[PDB]
């Protein structure tokens, strides 16, 4: 009845859902990347554009294998990797260069000079973001500045910029060769560029004046809401041709919607090499005083007000496990690392400050390295494994507490997906440390369900939010509850904060 | 023939060895015996399990001695070296113990010590006896026994109580105990310098010291302090395989190790490795009270008209314990050989530093609130970095103690001899020479501690005439034996610099 496009960094895919949130079709084909110098990442635009409509042609032929068709489906939404900068010609509808994916770090030079300018300190309170290498403001500028090929398209009047969501929507309505050429972005992606006032949801002339981008010389994408039938046009050519595009959400905002994290204080944590945390702060935007990112969680328009969020990341969660295995020869497999941590009753007094490349929000300690405290002849691999897992939960709490202070709303729930969210012990400890229930849903493609939720509300599939989350019932092991005395959990977190402070100042030059 | 026998009564084992004139042993026997741990921190021994193990070693050893065609006629005399500070109480008329021995690492005196410190005349003890109040000295053990054992308190009151370090106990019995012509209740200056009952410059007892502990020299028979090399004060073995063989040497074990290395010049030091380290530093005829927490004791009292020699002492709690930790606790490798190999497998510590303060840090740092702390871990850290850091920790703590020794004494470090345990790791000691900037001497003759007692005995009986005759004879003798510095002083000083930073960043971890 509804469906979803989930294009990202490694791959595309196209799932199609029902009124209960159950995915009844999928098709996913990968694609590879370049590293043409340390810190450089690129991607020919058409590759993933073609990648995605390759997915829909197979995904939707399987779809009809049980007698369903487009006429049975109302609209489709889009969720996409963020911060990726694309550039093309007003005239052609064709790339005037290749793309700069978010991992790229060629802008470091540019960022360090931008950070010097006097009015660089006024940006954060307006776009909600720190000057960095990920934002699209600097990827685009670097090209206007450095690139030999298409500085003139800026100068001549024929250049158009877009995030991935816009490029897809562009050609999927018929490129420049269509009745109504659709060149737009949703709020959750434009919050990433550093061109948008977070309070206005509209391009700010002060932020463009900082980077020197003249709107008369460049064609930017019209910012629209994440749920709208008219504004995303329709699908140009394919099995879904003529079906309305009605959804668009950035990568990690869409996941929150799929988990139905619609209330202030609701957070989610995605584990991996590290963590990525997202915190729903409500209808009023919040600028972090702790180095966290402020973004748009979702903008369903339709009369309702936009909901914002705070963003936080941790460099080391799963890397801590790999370290104990490959670097220390504890075990040759991650499961056995949990077994070594369920080995022992407690951390034995051990604390592992996993600051391999320093520490980040909320601490911001650049002169620390990995530091292991509390070792005795009684310490064993179990204790160190247990502490390594605890390091992840302490840094999670530290950020969540920071978003509590930033936002003025206390934490109410946390949902978690990712390799180390599989550790029952790790997830139980988070509930003990955070004093709040830790949710772990079986459903996997949350990040694509959000784009479909948005398209559905635009089209009457779901009446409201309170309705979206009643429909999902259709689709220890799912929820972990605080079992430790609140006093013992404060004691653990205090030894950890103590260890962090005593880690400061290791690297002297 | 003419050989010299040596009883080495240790805290875990007893052994009896028989040395020729050039310090090489030809007969040996060793016995691990029972150590009792009745509760947390307490450590006891049956005083007869120590005598018995010694006697068994004498039987076993000279069985081997005879197989070579020798006998007692070929043994001029016998030397004794023992675990220090281990306390024994016995009835001065029956000769039978009144309580198990309390071995030196016992902790039961923590309350007695913490209170004695309060008594406010304690700051004077260090300059008289060379030691501060610890759980280790015999005084507080003897006191705990009295304050908590009616059996000894009675014998005390009745005037029939005798205390003695293990050396006194042994010589008392091997001469026949009571019930003998020429009974012997004597201790050597080295062992007597560990009780806190004796004045270090005097080499005699101090009434003010025993006034501090509530001990009167009439109600208790103290062993007679005698030279470590006396032809007649130690008497002779009465029965057994060595009946009639004179005893002429007696030295605390750590002093005997220094003598076995021929460390008689001021500035010569030695390090005995084990679970931890014991370092001794020769400082000449004048005793030197430490300002860095080191212990001042007697190095050796060889008589024959030569002034006693004193020493400074330090100890590290974690040297071999660190290797054991990496192998068993972290599964790195199952033998010290492979830990070394893993340490040589990489070029350097990779920026890793391991403050091996499992039970806090002792001299000269005196940090009680630190625990084992490992710095410098990145995703590029491998087991050889940590292995390297673990061996380096022992060397840094060694250099720390030796630099305190130089400052206290005024003598530049002239040499360092090494025996036991981690001594066998060429990279550990190569690194030690690198860090301290002096050559490191490792002899291949392993029973260095047993040798020092035989030296004392032989000097009292003419096996060696003077002390330059002794090191001449030893040299009458695979692995290397000398490690020379290889490192840029700058890099060596950077490594020690990072260590001292890590030590300082490690304090304050433990809170109560």
């Amino acid at each position: 009845f509804v469906g979803s496009i989930d294009q990202g960094t490694t791959s595309s895919r196209f799932l199609i859902f029902n009124g209960e949130g159950n995915p009844v079709a999928s098709h996913q084909i990968e694609f590879e990347n370049l590293y043409p110098k340390s810190g450089w990442h690129e991607q020919d635009p058409y590759e993933l554009l073609n990648s995605v409509q390759q997915c829909i042609d197979g995904a939707m032929h399987k779809f009809a294998s049980l007698g369903y068709s487009k006429e049975n489906i109302r609209a489709i939404g889009i969720t996409n990797q963020r911060e990726t900068t694309v550039v093309w010609d007003s005239v052609t509808g064709e790339p005037l260069h290749n793309a700069i994916v978010w991992p790229d770090t060629r802008t470091s030079a540019l960022v360090r000079e931008l950070k010097a300018r006097q009015s660089a300190d006024s940006l954060l309170e307006l776009c909600g973001l720190p000057l960095s290498t990920y934002p699209s403001s600097v990827k685009l500028l670097w090209l206007i500045q450095n690139v030999d090929a298409v500085k003139q398209a800026y100068e001549e009047g024929r250049l158009a910029f877009g995030t991935v969501d816009s490029w897809l929507i562009y050609k999927l309505n018929g490129g420049a060769q269509a009745e109504r050429p659709i060149h737009v972005t949703d709020s959750t992606n434009a919050s990433r560029t550093m061109f948008m006032n977070l309070r206005t949801l509209q391009y700010d002339d002060k932020l463009l004046g900082f980077f020197g981008i003249d709107r008369n010389k460049i064609k930017l994408p019209k910012i629209v809401p994440s749920s709208d039938p008219e504004a995303f046009g329709k699908v140009a050519t394919g099995a879904l041709a003529g079906v309305p595009i009605a959804g668009c959400l950035g990568d990690q905002s869409s996941a929150l919607v799929g988990q139905c994290g619609f209330s202030p204080g609701q957070a989610k944590n995605t584990y991996g090499t590290g963590c990525f945390l997202l915190y729903n702060v409500g209808t009023e935007p919040v600028i972090s005083k702790y180095g966290l990112l402020a973004t748009v969680a979702y903008d369903f328009g339709r009369g309702r007000k936009p909901v914002y969020a705070l963003e936080g990341s941790i460099a080391v969660a799963g890397a801590g496990i790999t370290f104990l295995m490959n670097n220390l020869g504890f075990a040759p497999k991650p499961s056995e690392i949990n077994a070594l941590a369920e080995s022992v009753l407690d951390n034995g007094g051990v604390v592992f400050v996993t600051a391999f490349s320093g520490l980040f929000a909320p601490y911001w300690i650049d002169d620390a390295k990995g530091t292991l405290f509390g070792i005795t002849q009684h310490t064993t691999k179990g204790h160190i494994a247990r502490a390594t897992l605890e390091a992840t939960c302490y840094q999670t709490r530290a950020i969540l507490d920071a978003m509590e202070k930033d936002s003025g709303h206390k934490l109410e729930s946390l949902a978690v997906d990712g390799g180390l969210s599989a550790s029952d012990l790790c997830m139980q400890t988070q509930a003990d440390i955070s004093g709040i229930p830790v949710d772990r849903p079986r459903m996997r493609e949350t990040t694509a369900l959000g784009a479909a939720i948005a398209a559905g509300l635009a089209t009457g599939v779901w009446r409201e939010l309170d309705h979206v989350k009643e429909s999902i019932a259709g689709g220890a092991r799912e929820v972990f509850y605080p079992k430790m005395d609140r006093k013992k959990a404060e004691r653990l977190f205090r030894k950890w904060e103590q260890a962090v402070e005593m880690s400061r100042g290791w690297v002297r030059e």
